[PDB]
């Protein structure tokens, strides 16, 4: 069970984590998102999410096979796992926006 | 070409999907539906190294911080505060001159 010091820290995380969420907003409303995302991501990681919307929407298609997930994305069974419980355990309205932005 | 067929072709794909990328969270914010995308997209410790990350940033433009402390704070040694302060010089001045009336607002 977690203690008051843990309980501080994992607060004092959340609330860095919701710091950077607003400046991405912002700078979204500024113009100012691409360098700000190559500042604080690194080539590969870029490179991650882009893959990772792709692994997503083609799981929600329901059309590519195991093997062609793996060949066409390089996401292996492990992966697809995971991604599946992610999409699983998202809020309602997530999975529908995303049915309808990524399927369309 | 800058780069061969093989990687220029890659490097191609990766860009547009990188757009599509920033495209949906883009979208996502105004719906109020960043939040849950991230969660998705970014693994617990992606969200934790992005939110350190944006204090690294913050106390290397505030200038008050010594190594020893972002080392001990931030988990930022010698190494990662050269390739963090690179990645501020080579940014656009525009974004730093933003960064700092945001991050440094008070
Ligand atoms: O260089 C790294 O290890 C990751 C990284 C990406 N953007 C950064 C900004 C500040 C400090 C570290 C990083
Ligand atoms: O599970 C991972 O290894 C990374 C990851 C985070 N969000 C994802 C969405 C779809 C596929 C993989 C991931």
């Amino acid at each position: 069970q977690q203690s008051p010091y843990s309980a501080a820290m994992a607060e004092q995380r959340h609330q860095e984590w919701l710091r950077f969420v607003d400046l991405l907003k912002n700078a979204y409303q500024n113009d100012l998102h691409l360098p700000l995302l190559n500042l604080m991501l690194l080539p590969d990681e870029r490179e991650a999410l882009g893959t990772r919307v792709r692994i997503v929407e083609e799981l929600l298609r329901g059309e590519m096979s195991q093997r062609e997930l793996k060949n066409e994305l390089g996401a292996g069974i492990a992966m697809i796992t995971r991604g599946s419980g992610y999409l699983k355990a998202a809020p309602v309205e997530l999975r529908q926006w995303l049915e309808e932005v990524l399927l369309k």
